[PDB]
RNA sequence: GCGGGGUGGAGCAGUCUGGUAGCUCGUCGGGCUCAUAACCCGAAGGUCGUAGGUUCAAAUCCUGCCCCCGCAAC
RNA sequence: GAGGUAUG
RNA sequence: AUAGCGUGAGGAAGGCAGACCCAGGGAACUGAAACAUCUAAGUACCUGGAGGAAGAGAAAGAAAAAUCGAUUUCCUGAGUA
RNA sequence: AAGUAGUUAGAGCCCGUUAAUGGGUGAUAGCGUGCCUUUUGUAGAAUGAACCGGCGAGUUACGAUUUGUUGCAAGGUUAAGCGGAAAAAGCGGAGCCGUAGCGAAAGCGAGUCUGAAUAGGGCGCAUAAGUAACAGGUCGUAGACCCGAAACCAGGUGAUCUACCCAUGUCCAGGAUGAAGGUAAGGUAAUACUUACUGGAGGUCCGAACCCACGCACGUUGAAAAGUGCGGGGAUGAGGUGUGGGUAGCGGAGAAAUUCCAAUCGAACUUGGAGAUAGCUGGUUCUCUCCGAAAUAGCUUUAGGGCUAGCCUCGAGGUAAAGAGUCAUGGAGGUAGAGCACUGUUUGGACUAGGGGCCCUUCUCGGGUUACCGAAUUCAGAUAAACUCCGAAUGCCAUGUACUUAUACUCGGGAGUCAGACUGCGAGUGAUAAGAUCCGUAGUCGAAAGGGAAACAGCCCAGACCACCAGUUAAGGUCCCCAAAUAUAUGUUAAGUGGAAAAGGAUGUGGGGUUGCUUAGACAACCAGGAUGUUGGCUUAGAAGCAGCCACCAUUGAAAGAGUGCGUAAUAGCUCACUGGUCGAGUGACCCCGCGCCGAAAAUGUACCGGGGCUAAACAUAUUACCGAAACUGUGGAUGAACC
RNA sequence: UUAAGGAACUCGGCAAAAUGACCCCGUAACUUCGGGAGAAGGGGUGCUCUAUUAGGGUGCAAGCCCGAGAGAGCCGCAGUGAAUAGGCCCAGGCGACUGUUUAGCAAAAACACAGGUCUCUGCAAAACCGUAAGGUGACGUAUAGGGGCUGACGCCUGCCCGGUGCUGGAAGGUUAAGAGGAGUGCUUAGCUUCGGCGAAGGUACGAAUUGAAGCCCCAGUAAACGGCGGCCGUAACUAUAACGGUCCUAAGGUAGCGAAAUUCCUUGUCGGGUAAGUUCCGACCCGCACGAAAGGCGCAACGAUCUGGGCACUGUCUCAACGAGAGACUCGGUGAAAUUAUAGUACCUGUGAAGAUGCAGGUUACCCGCGACAGGACGGAAAGACCCCGUGGAGCUUUACUGCAACCUGAUAUGGAAUGUUUGUACCGCUUGUACAGGAUAGGUAGGAGCCGAAGAGACGUGUGCGCUAGCAUACGAGGAGGCAAUGGUGGGAUACUACCCUGGCUGUAUGACCAUUCUAACCCGCCACGCUUAGCGCGUGGGGAGACAGUGUCAGGUGGGCAGUUUGACUGGGGCGGUCGCCUCCUAAAGAGUAACGGAGGCGCCCAAAGGUUCCCUCAGAAUGGAUGGAAAUCAUUCGCAGAGUGUAAAGGCACAAGGGAGCUUGACUGCGAGACUGACAAGUCGAGCAGGGACGAAAGUCGGGCUUAGUGAUCCGGUGGUUCCGCAUGGAAGGGCCAUCGCUCAACGGAUAAAAGCUACCCCGGGGAUAACAGGCUUAUCUCCCCCAAGAGUCCACAUCGACGGGGAGGUUUGGCACCUCGAUGUCGGCUCGUCGCAUCCUGGGGCUGUAGUCGGUCCCAAGGGUUGGGCUGUUCGCCCAUUAAAGCGGCACGCGAGCUGGGUUCAGAACGUCGUGAGACAGUUCGGUCCCUAUCCGUCGCGGGCGCAGGAAAUUUGAGAGGAGCUGUCCUUAGUACGAGAGGACCGGGAUGGACACACCGCUGGUGUACCAGUUGUUCCGCCAGGAGCAUCGCUGGGUAGCUAUGUGUGGCAG
C-alpha cells in the first residue's frame, strides 16, 4: 500500500500545478526528477524488506 | 492503467490442494395463536459473470471479453 | 379493623 | 615479636644519535581493480630495557643404506617446496 | 581610417653590410579568424597562461623477455670470499643455464603419455647452439612520470575564544505599583465582613548604565574577516561581569541548533604512517628522415576503464608466388522486381450451411419464405518485411596457363585505438521530421594543405619535399567588385522568375495534336419575333413556361422547349432556348509539352543571387576560345626504398 | 521641509511620519478577580501681582529651603514653547507566562519552565565516567534519586493486549561449552598360506545420558511501541436511514473540534466585511488524510510571534521639487587593487562548435581625451553547490551482512564441612506373572514321576494386598491328614514339586549423581573499637556481619546499532521507474557469411526405455456420395487427392525412392580414439570418414558412437561417492593426496567479484563532465496558432452575407514536445519596477469592398504599424475573476528583453510544526511561520563636453543644406437637423465650429513649494564684567513668514491648414 502511495506521489512530482507557469515550472524539472527518484528508491527499499519478510507459507488445510 | 472481486434473494466461505456445493439471515408451505411476529416441522431456490480451452471429469487449472468497488489518469 | 417484618 | 620510626654504608633517579636491537602493546590508508578472511604489517607509532653492539648460541639438533658435529652473517638452494 | 597586426607585390625617403641578386622604413594593393589543451569538430562566446627570468615531469636498483655486439662453444660462466691501491690478475666450479623429452606420478627414455593395442593422436626428437657480459626496447616489484583529493589511522597540543560548571568577588541611576501580615474604627451574641492606615512582596512595571540583537538602511577589494547609524528587548534576576580554575576529540559541553570546543567542527589543530589512493582532470622541454592507424568485434559489478583479436610499425624468414585487378569458365545463394502455384489481407459477382424476423401453422414438427444478415464453396481481379510457381543486376567462393600489377602469409619486438562526424546509396526506429538515432555500403574529415561553394572540417575538383616574376588543365567561371567572352547560332521567359514554399485557382505566353461551325455566310455584337390549345394538369392565399408531384404532347409558322433562370399570392414584367434580317472571315471546345502568375507574413537594418547591378550579365539546346589549383609538366636542387 | 489627495505604493503601511513628559477627569468586553489599564477618549501646563503666601521643614532665635489651591491680569501661531520621554483599537491562530536558542542568514509556533504521568531504584540504590582503583549520585535515603513522555490553568483523556516490547510464571520442547566415554578406524606381539585374522598399549574420531539463561509457551500490561473496518437492505416513498442482516477484527475513532499551522478537488458553499476580497472572521460538514498526555477542546495576562481590518499620521505613492552636508568634480601632496594571450578593439545581415569587436558581404566612421550610464565583451570572483558519473568519501538509521564492548546465564579454578529430599546403579530378601482355547490366574528353560506334609496337609471362617475383579498370595481361630500332579484333553507350550532365569513391585544394604538447608576456616565488608597516627586513605589486631554465594580469571550460549567496518548492479535517445541481462528460431539483414537499436514476432531451462538402433511392411489431409444408433463432423466401402497431413515441443529449412506410421528383435542413448574441416579474441561449441575392441539388427549388402536438423544449459575453487599394476616427508603402514568416472549452482545480473550485505542525507565533501539532463540558444515542426482547397449542409429560399462537417494542403517558429549540437575551470530563475525597441497575424483612430448594409449600431474581409493602447480589489503570482473607466484597454519577438540596472514576495539552503508514508533515519509540483542578491567600468557601445589637425594664405561674423533626429494620438458638446432613413421606436453621412484628456516644449508674471549668510517670536543654558541689548550650542534648537534662483501640481504654446 505504501508502495502504491509512493507511486502516486512520484507520478505527481512531475505534473505541475495550475498555479505554476510554464517558464517557472521548467526550472525545477530536474530537482523534481530527483524527488521522483527518491520515491522510487523508497519503493525498492520496501521490496527488499518484503523479501526479508520471507516466503511464509499458508498453512495446509487437508482436504 | 493497478488492485480486489463476479457462487440461490443479501452477506461470506469453498479455489491455492480438480471429483465434495457449504454457514448465518431470508423465501415458500404446514403447524401454535383471535390475527402478525417469535418458536416448532418440512421443502424449494445456485450449471458458480460470460465464451472458449486442458482433463475421464472443472466453481476450482489456462486464455479473451463483459460488469461492480476502490486507487490513479482525466 | 388497622400498623411492623412483543404487538393489534 | 613484627609493623612502623630513626641513624649510618652502598646504589639508582635524568639525558641522548630523529641511528642500530630486545621485549611489551599495536593501527589504518592501501592492495585484492567493491569487500569482510587476507594484505599493507608485526610496518608506522607509544613504552620499557639496554649495550657498543644487541639478539642467538655449545644439540632433548640437522639429517638418512652416510653421516655431520655450538651459534651468527654472506653466496646459492629459490621465487623451489 | 577600422581589421590576430603579419606576409607577398611595392613606390618614395634614408643608410652603407660578415657584399649579397644589401639593410631600415614603409603610402598603397592582394591574401589572411593567435598558441596550447581537449574534442566528431575549437578563431573559438570551451580550458590555461599578465609579462620576463630562473627551477620544474619515464629515473635508479633488482629480476623476466627480445634485438644487436663481443668472447668461448656442447659447452659457457663463476657468486660470496682469499688477495690486493675504495685497483688488476690469480684463486674460488659451490651453484646457474643449456645439452632430452614425455608423464599427475611411479617410471620409461629418442622416445614417452593415453590406451587392451603392435593402432592412431598429443608433446618431443628427427629438423643440434647455447652461454657470460654490454647496450637498446619493453615488462614486473618498488612512489616508478609529474603535480593534485575529499577522507582514514597513530602519538601529542589546546577550554587566554566559546559551552557547561567550581570557589571567590563585584555591578544594576532614578521613579512606580502596592501581595501576605499587622493595628485601629465600624459590625456581630461571636465570627464573618467593610473601610482606612501601616507594611514592603514580585523570574512585577517604566526607564539609563550593563547585557542582548527584532527591523530597516549603509557598508559589502569594509573604518571593521560580522560592524555603523536610526529605532528595539531585558534591566533584583533562570541577571551581568571580573579573577583564578575543571571537563579534550573513539572525546567533552549543550534551556538542544548539527550548537560550541582559539576567525577550523555531521566529528578540532598539529605532527607522523605518507610521495595515502585517484580506471579522474591538467601537464610532460631539441631536430629532421621513412612508414602510418583507429574510434570495430567479443568478454567484462562492464559501459569516458581494461584484456584479446582487427587495424600500424620494425626486424628476420619461407617458397608448388600463395596477394590485388580484369577476361573466360563453373558454382552456391532467393534480394530487387514480378507473380498468386501455398499461406495470410482483400474487392466485385454466383451460390449457401446456418442465425433474425413476418409468419402458415404447430406436439412451432415441417413449410411460404425474406435479398436482413450469412460460415464456407466457386469465377474474375488486387496485396504482402516476417507469402513464393519464378527470378535478375551486383557482390561472394573458386579454377586458369590467359593479361597486367605489387604484394600477401608466418615468426618475433614495439605501439596506439575501443567518444567517431557528415555526405551519397540501401533498410530500420522516428512522423517516409531532425545537423536525430542505429546498422550496411563507398567516400571526405579525423590525421589534408590547395582551387571552387560569399564566408564554410564533414559538399565539388584535387593529394603540398624545396625554389622559380614559366606552361597546360579540373571544378567553377568570363560586365564591375574579380582573372578570363558584354561569345557564336536558334528559340523561351517579362516575373527581377532567375535569386524559395504546397494543395488548388487562372482567356498569361509559346509549341504540337485532335475535333465542331463555316463566304449556300461561322462567331461576336445590333435589330425583329420568341407564338399557341392549356394557365400541361394538381395543390394551396399562391404555382398558371420557371415551390413541389406526375405528365412532358399538339396547332401555326422562319421559330418557339407542356419553356433556362430573376421575379409575383400567381399574374405580370426582365430574360433564356430557337428563329430571321445586318455584317463579312475565321471561329469555339478539348488533351498534352515547356516557361512563367496568385496562394506568399515576423520580429536590431535593405536582408531568400556574396554585393553592384543585369531584361540579357536569366533559361534551354549545341559549339569554340580563354581564366582558373600547391593538380600534371618544365628548369634546378635535397632525399627514401628497390634494382644496377 | 513640501501644494492637493492620503496607503491609490507595496509580498506586506518596509521605512518614514504621527504619539510622547507632569497633573486632572474618565475608562469597555473579558477575567485565573491579580489584571485588562498608561485602556481608550479628553482637558490643563507660560509670565506678572495678590505672595517673606495658605501651609510645611530647619533653627534658641535671626534668618535659610519646599511651595496648595485660587483669583485678578499680560503676551505670542504655539507656553513639558528647545532636547530627552507610548501610536491606539477590533478580531483571530500558535505557544500559557518571565527566560533560552543556530558566535558570523532563521528569536520562532522550536528548547526550557512550573505542573501531570509512567517507570525504575532497599543503599556498597539505580543510572553514569573510568580497564580497575576511585568518584559523582550524595556527604543524600522512596514526600529521595535516575530515565522517558506531556507541557500553566479549566473540563476531560474513550475502545483495542492479536502483534511488538516490558513484567511475572515454571510443567514440557529446543538449546552450548563442559563432564561421559558405548564403540569405530590406524598401528602390531602373535596367528595365518597368499588374501587375511588379530590381545595389550598408544593414537585419530567420538554416540547414549547429563547440561543454564534465552527462545517456543501461558497470564498481564497502552500517559508502553502502536492500532482504532467493510457490504446489502429498510419509513406512505423523494431523499436519507432511527432499524435489520452478514463478513472480518485484537478492536473497529468516544467526547470535543472541524475546507483547520491539518482540506487534494477548492478562489468549496452560505453569511459578514470591501466599489471590487485566491487572504480575513463566523457557520456548514463528502474530516482526500483531526482526535484525545506525538495529548483533545477551551482560556485571562503575556509576545521585537503570525494573521486580517480600522482611526490618526505621513513623499510609500499620484509625480516629483528644493535645500544642507559627505563622497563624486577641479587644484596640490601621497598612492593601492581585483584583472590582463598580443591588440591599430564600429554597426546590420549572414556563415561558423548551430548566440562574432576580430570571418564574409555591405554600411558607417578624422586624431587624443574628460565627465556620466552600464547593452555586450556568453564580463571578474569562486576547477557548478543543480544534474550525472566515480566498483570515490563522511555522517545518520534499521528486523542489510559480519563483528565489538557491555550485560544475562552456565561449567571450571580461587574453594571446604556436614545433614537431608528426590531419582539412578548393583546385591540380599520377599511378593508378581491370566491373550485365545483349556478343569482354570499357563512367564520361560530344564529335570521330572512321583512330590509336600501330624516338628502341622487339604478344606472351613476372618482381614489385608494385588488385580484382567476370574480369583491369587499372605497371616490369624478351630482341626489334624490329607492333598496335587502323572494319565486324558486343551493347546505354540502343562499342569505336582525342584532349581537357573527373566519381567516388573516393596524392604534392607552399599555405592554413586542432582537439588535444598545449615555450619565455618577460604574470599569479601563503601560496619564498629584500638593501633601505626596530628589521617574520613591504607594496612594490622579484636569483635560483628555476610560466606563457599559474591568477585576475579579461563571457556561457553544468548541478547546486543550502545559502538564499529563495509555492501547496497549494468544497459539506458540524461538519471530514475517500467523492461531486459543466458540459449534457440524467423524478419530486419541490402540473393555467400556476418551485420546494430529499450527494432517486429515467438519459444527454452524439457521429454522419450520408445518418441532410440536395425530389418521388414505402407502412406496422409480434405471432399464427393452410399449408408442403422450417429448428428456439420466418430467408424466403414468406392473414387479424387504431391502432401492441402504428420514431423514429442517455438519457428525456419527439410522430408512421401521417408526423416511421416505399424510389427518383430534389441539397447550403438557403446570403450579407446580420430586424418581433416567449420567456427572462432580466448574459453568453448560443431561436423567427422576411418582404425581397433567387443556387440545389436538383418540372409546379405550394409546401418547403428541417441532422437529430421537447429535450444533443453552454466567455469574454476571447494566438498562427497566409486575405482586405481600412482605417491606416501627415516623404513613398513596409515593419514592425506593425485588420476579416471560421477554428483552437488534460478552462481538465471547465466565468462560466475565475497562463504556472508539494505537504506536516509535538507548538515554534507572530493575528482571530473556540456561524453549527460534542468533555463536560454540551435535543428525539426507531431502538436500550438494562423491562413487556405473541396464543398455535403445550415442560413423562408439560396453552399460560398455569416458559419462550414467528412477529408486535404500550407505558413510561422509565440505553446506542448522530440533531438542532445555550444556552454557544468558557472550562460542567474518566476513575477514586478526603470527603460524601452521591433514585427504585423491592426485593439482604437484612418481608407475601402461584400452584407441576410433601411438609419443607429454591426458582421466579415482588403490597405495601413503614424501615434495611442487605464487605474484599482484577491493572490508571490503570469493568467484569471471582480469594481470603475476608456476612443481602445492588441497579439507577440528581443537569453518568453532587461538582476556588473533594482526588488527578492514565490521557489529548492540550513530552523520548526501540521497532516500523511516509512520500524527508522527521514521524505511529500502537500501546507504553514522564518530566512546574507558581491564587483572602484579596461575596450566597444550609449549620453554630453573639450583639446589637436585638416579643409592650398591668415582672421572675424552671417549662413545654404546633403544628411539625421523629433513630433505625429484623441474624445465630448453645439450646428447642419430631430434633416435623410424608418410604420413607429429611433436616428445619420459629409461639413462648419467650441471645449477637454493624455503627451511634449518653454518660462516663473499668477497660484503654490523650497529657500541652512533675509525678518520676527520663543525655551533651556553658557558667554559678552552687571541691567539692557545681543551672541554660542541645542536637527538651521523649535516656531511663523519669505527674496533671488530652482521648480510643478502653476502659466503660455503645440500637434492648425495642408
Ligand atoms: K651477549
Ligand atoms: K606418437
Ligand atoms: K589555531
Ligand atoms: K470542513
Ligand atoms: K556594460
Ligand atoms: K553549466
Ligand atoms: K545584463
Ligand atoms: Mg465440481
Ligand atoms: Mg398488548
Ligand atoms: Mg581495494
Ligand atoms: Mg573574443
Ligand atoms: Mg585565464
Ligand atoms: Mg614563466
Ligand atoms: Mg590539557
Ligand atoms: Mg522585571
Ligand atoms: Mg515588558
Ligand atoms: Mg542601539
Ligand atoms: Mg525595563
Ligand atoms: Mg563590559
Ligand atoms: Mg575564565
Ligand atoms: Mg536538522
Ligand atoms: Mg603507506
Ligand atoms: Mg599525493
Ligand atoms: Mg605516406
Ligand atoms: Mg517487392
Ligand atoms: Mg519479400
Ligand atoms: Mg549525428
Ligand atoms: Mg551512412
Ligand atoms: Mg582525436
Ligand atoms: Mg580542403
Ligand atoms: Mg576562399
Ligand atoms: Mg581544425
Ligand atoms: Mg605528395
Ligand atoms: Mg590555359
Ligand atoms: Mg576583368
Ligand atoms: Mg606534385
Ligand atoms: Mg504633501
Ligand atoms: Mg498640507
Ligand atoms: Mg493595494
Ligand atoms: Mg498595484
Ligand atoms: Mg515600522
Ligand atoms: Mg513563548
Ligand atoms: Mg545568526
Ligand atoms: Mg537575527
Ligand atoms: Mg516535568
Ligand atoms: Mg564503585
Ligand atoms: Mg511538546
Ligand atoms: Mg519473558
Ligand atoms: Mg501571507
Ligand atoms: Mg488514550
Ligand atoms: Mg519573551
Ligand atoms: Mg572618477
Ligand atoms: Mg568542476
Ligand atoms: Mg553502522
Ligand atoms: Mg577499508
Ligand atoms: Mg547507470
Ligand atoms: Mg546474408
Ligand atoms: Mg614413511
Ligand atoms: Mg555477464
Ligand atoms: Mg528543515
Ligand atoms: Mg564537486
Ligand atoms: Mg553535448
Ligand atoms: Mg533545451
Ligand atoms: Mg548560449
Ligand atoms: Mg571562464
Ligand atoms: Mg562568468
Ligand atoms: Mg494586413
Ligand atoms: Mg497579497
Ligand atoms: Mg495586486
Ligand atoms: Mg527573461
Ligand atoms: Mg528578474
Ligand atoms: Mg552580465
Ligand atoms: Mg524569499
Ligand atoms: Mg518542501
Ligand atoms: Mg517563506
Ligand atoms: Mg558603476
Ligand atoms: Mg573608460
Ligand atoms: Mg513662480
Ligand atoms: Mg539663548
Ligand atoms: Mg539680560
Ligand atoms: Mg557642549
Amino acid at each position: 500500500a505504501s508502495q502504491t502511495h509512493h507511486e502516486i506521489e512520484a507520478g505527481r512530482i512531475v505534473k505541475p500545478g495550475k498555479r505554476l507557469n510554464n517558464k517557472e515550472a521548467s526550472a525545477f524539472k530536474a530537482g523534481k526528477g530527483t524527488q521522483q527518484k527518491k520515491q522510487h528508491s523508497t519503493i525498492k527499499a520496501l521490496e527488499k524488506r518484503i523479501e526479508r519478510l520471507g516466503n511464509v507459507e499458508k498453512p495446509h488445510t487437508t482436504k
